[PDB]
C-alpha cells in the first residue's frame, strides 16, 4: 500500500483514525474518548462532527494535516471488491489485511448490535488471533482499494466475529 | 508470546523461518554460495539437509532461545488452506491464503520446480494491490492452524507470472 496511505493512519483514542484530507478525519465511534473536549488543539465549537452509527467524520475549520492531498471517500464498495485494512502493529509492523467485501449487514457480535459492510478475511482459514486476523485495538483502521490510477477509502474497522473470519466496516 | 512473524528472518536473496531455537528452513536457491558463517555460527558447526528447493539448517547452539519448537510436516493434505507469511522490506507483513493441491513437477515460467502446488485465494489479480507474491518473497513459510497447534509445512519456491499458481517446497 502506498506510503501516503500509511501516513494518514493516526493513533486515536482506543484505536485509529484516517485523514481523508487536511481538514477531514474519519474513525469508528466507539474508539472516541467520551469526555474529550479538544482534538488536535481545536475546541468542539470549531469542529463539524457527522455521526452515522459506528461511523464518525470530523471536519476541522483549519488545516490540521497540510502535508496531505484530499482523496476520495465512498459509501462502502461493490460486493466482491477486495479491500486492504491498513492495520499498524507492535513496532512499525504494517499489516495490510486482504478482505473480500459482501452485503450491508446487521449483526450481534459479543454484547453489541453492529451495522455496516460485512467482509471475509483472505489471510487464512481459522484467522482468530493477532497473526492472521484483527484485534480490538485495530478499530478505526481504514478499508482501501485501488480503482484505476486512484486509491479509494470506503470505511473504518468496527468489529469482527468470535471466529475472526467475518469483519464489519462502518460506512458513511 | 513471540508471534509467528518474529520467526520470519531476512536471509540471502529472500527469507527463512525458525522452526525452533536450533532449526531454520529456507528455499535452496536463496542461500548464498560464498559463506564462512551464518547467524555468526561457523559453517563448520552447521548441519545442512537439502532436498531440491527445500533446505533445513540445524545449528549446534541455541540461536533463537526465545522460541518454542513447532510442528514441521512434509506438506499438508490436499484442500488445506495455508497462509504464506510474506515479509517485505517496506516493513509490511502480507499473510495470503493459499488452497493447497497435489505434489507435482510444474512448469513455472521457464522452469521445472517440484513441490506442493497451491492457488492464491485473493482472486481477480494482485496487480496494483498487496494481493500476490513477487520474486524477493522466496523462502517465506507455509503455515496453518490445526486444533490448538500451528504447523509449518514448507517454504515459498516459485510463482507464475499470472500469480494464481505457487509452489511450496517440502521436506523429503
Ligand atoms: C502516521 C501519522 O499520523 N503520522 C503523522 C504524525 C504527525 C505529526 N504531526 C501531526 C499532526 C497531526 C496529526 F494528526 C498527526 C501528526
Ligand atoms: C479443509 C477444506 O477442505 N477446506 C476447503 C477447501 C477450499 C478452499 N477454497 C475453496 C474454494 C472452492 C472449493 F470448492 C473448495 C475450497
Amino acid at each position: 500500500a502506498p506510503p501516503t496511505l500509511w501516513s494518514r493512519v493516526t493513533k486515536f483514542g482506543s484505536g485509529w483514525g484516517f485523514w481523508v484530507s487536511p481538514t477531514v478525519f474519519i474513525t469508528t465511534t466507539h474508539v472516541i474518548p467520551t469526555s474529550a473536549k479538544e482534538f488536535f488543539g481545536e475546541p468542539l465549537t470549531s469542529i463539524a462532527i457527522h455521526r452515522a452509527g459506528e461511523f464518525t467524520l470530523f471536519r476541522f475549520s483549519k488545516k490540521i494535516r497540510p502535508d496531505l492531498t484530499g482523496m476520495i471517500l465512498e459509501e462502502g464498495c461493490p460486493e466482491g471488491t477486495v479491500c486492504s485494512v491498513l492495520i499498524k502493529r507492535d513496532s512499525g509492523e504494517l499489516l495490510p489485511l486482504a478482505v473480500r467485501m459482501g452485503a450491508i449487514a446487521s449483526m450481534r457480535i459479543q454484547g453489541r448490535l453492529v451495522h455496516g459492510q460485512s467482509g471475509m478475511l483472505l489471510t487464512g482459514a481459522n484467522a482468530k488471533g493477532m497473526d492472521l486476523g484483527t484485534i480490538p485495538g485495530d478499530c478505526g483502521a481504514p478499508y482501501v482499494y485501488k480503482r484505476a490510477n486512484d486509491w479509494v477509502v470506503c470505511g473504518v474497522h468496527a468489529a469482527a466475529t468470535k471466529s475472526g473470519n467475518t469483519v464489519v466496516c462502518a460506512v458513511q
